């Protein structure tokens, strides 16, 4: 009388390179990339909050002082724009 | 090379859809209406048996039993 359905949706994985800007980039720079990313590759352009290993990012901290190079992080869609 | 790897995570909804016969196809419809009332996106679903496709015009009691599990996964959005 009743079936289970598990609606998934697969993560997609993006490789960002992180320009040499004597500027640092943040956190939150990072999650506008992803964002525009997964807009480019899916036509949806997602709110994103960052983790490390189950840590949140702040979005003011700078990429190399949280981040070491390809460190992965994820970003949980929150919303969609 | 400075680079990071973005994991950008969708996160997934279990539905229980009543069965009151019925066809895969009509069983991914339900899922999809589901999902479209909960998150305003219409997905395009493929219906998974631990892993194995179903295929959309069998009959559900001829691929499933009362209170199996399927993996619904978006293909694409309308
Ligand atoms: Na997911």
């Amino acid at each position: 009388h009743h079936i289970r359905v598990r609606v998934q949706v697969q993560d997609h994985l993006f490789l960002i390179p992180v320009p040499h800007s004597s500027d640092t980039h943040s956190v939150a720079w990072l999650a506008e990339q992803a964002a525009q990313r997964y807009y480019q590759t899916c036509g949806l352009l997602p709110r994103l909050t960052l983790r490390k290993e189950g840590a949140l990012l702040a979005p003011q901290d700078l990429i190399p002082d949280v981040l070491q190079s390809n460190d992965e992080v994820l970003a949980e869609v929150t919303s969609w724009d």
